[PDB]
């Protein structure tokens, strides 16, 4: 187990000795233990414990995450942090500060990407997004995320001047589709694409869906969405047709550019419907008592919004990858899963004949 600078381990000490009830009030440096989860620049994660010959006094954790941020939207992010940790659709919030979390360590690991195609793992997912959605909070409730963020990126990727070779030829082909045009037309189709604005978390993909260790047993209660970061009021489309684009990637791939896309693995439409047939009847509770007739109406109609947003879903995060591939310090290939992203936008507009 990978020990953290002993400077970072003084520091985790005294956080969890202040913050932490029980056994952690009387620990000494020398009793602390303390190993990476995750290094990087920013969002270093570490697992920290009692001695196992240490008894707790009361209901105190034995172990915890500490999450470090590193190098308003701080406000809100802690805000709902709690909040979910509350309701319980969240690991519990034991201290914060102004360098980071004190988080309940839940045992687990993440899903990979095959796994998310599973019927079980898919319903299951689907009645947790849909419940996600169905909640109230304290958050700016105009739906101005989607666009405003899209914008946001657009107004940023034209001012950027790359100077390596790869990535000044990887920029032109990319900017040579007309993106804000592009921009444009997807506003006008979403326009005229009906979808209920609910609190979204728009980055549901494999990494931020924990499955609890102990648990396989369970067919309807085995996860937890985690990494609430980017979550907003937003059109429910995007929420769910993100989702479906993060069947097509994998970013535990291990060599250059660090992740594989593969086009086919979108779910088919039988896939698709297992879905929304798992989120209909946990978002609106009496849906099965409707006619058959209104199901499937409402059916073909939701497998048309999420498809029109999952070109939101490219798009965005095609804009996004291009930002990052000027500002982030991540070993990662931005510049070639923006194209990816761009590829499956037009992909997906000839299926739908857009
Ligand atoms: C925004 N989009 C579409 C992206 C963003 C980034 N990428 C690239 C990329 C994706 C995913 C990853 C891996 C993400 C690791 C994040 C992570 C680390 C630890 C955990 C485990 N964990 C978190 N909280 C707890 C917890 N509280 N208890 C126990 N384990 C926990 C979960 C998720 C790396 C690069 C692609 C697309």
């Amino acid at each position: 187990d990978e020990q953290p600078e002993p400077r970072t381990r003084r520091r985790a000490y005294l956080w969890c000795k202040e913050f932490l009830p029980g056994a952690w009030r009387g620990l000494r440096e020398d009793e602390f233990h303390i190993s990476v989860i995750r290094g990087g620049l920013s969002n270093m994660l570490f697992q920290c414990s009692l001695p196992d010959t240490t008894a707790t006094l009361g209901d105190e954790p034995r172990k915890v995450l500490l999450r470090l941020y590193g190098a308003e939207a701080m406000v809100l992010e802690s805000v709902m942090f709690a909040i979910l940790a509350e309701r319980s659709l969240g690991p519990k919030l034991y201290g914060i500060f102004p360098q980071g979390r004190l988080e309940q360590f839940i045992p687990s690991r993440r899903l990979d990407t095959e796994e998310l195609s599973l019927p079980d793992i898919s319903a299951e997912i689907a009645e947790k997004m849909a419940t996600f959605h169905g909640m109230k909070m304290p958050f700016n409730k105009e739906p101005k995320w989607l666009f405003g963020t899209m914008e946001k990126y657009l107004k940023e990727v034209l001012r950027i001047k790359f100077t390596e070779e790869s990535r000044i030829k990887k920029l032109h082909k990319l900017l040579s589709y007309n993106l804000p045009l592009e921009l444009e037309n997807l506003r006008s189709l979403l326009e005229s694409t009906p979808s209920p604005v609910v609190f979204c978390h728009n980055d549901c993909q494999e990494g931020n869906i924990l499955l609890l260790e102990g648990r396989e047993n369970s067919e309807k209660q085995k996860l937890m969405l985690i990494d609430f970061e980017y979550s907003s009021y937003n059109y429910r489309g995007f929420d769910i047709g993100n989702h479906f684009c993060e069947w097509m990637y994998d970013y535990s791939y291990e060599k250059y550019p660090f992740f594989r896309a593969n086009i086919r693995k979108y779910p088919t439409k039988k896939q698709q419907l297992h879905f929304i047939s798992s989120y209909l009847p946990a978002f609106q509770n009496d849906f099965e008592n409707l006619s058959t007739e209104e199901k499937s109406i409402i059916k073909e109609e939701m497998l048309l919004e999420v498809n029109r947003f999952a070109l939101a879903s490219h798009f965005l995060w095609g804009l996004w990858s291009i930002v990052q591939a000027k500002i982030s310090s991540i070993e990662f290939g931005y510049m070639d899963y923006a194209q990816a992203r761009f590829d499956a936008y037009f992909h997906q507009k000839r299926k739908l004949g857009v």
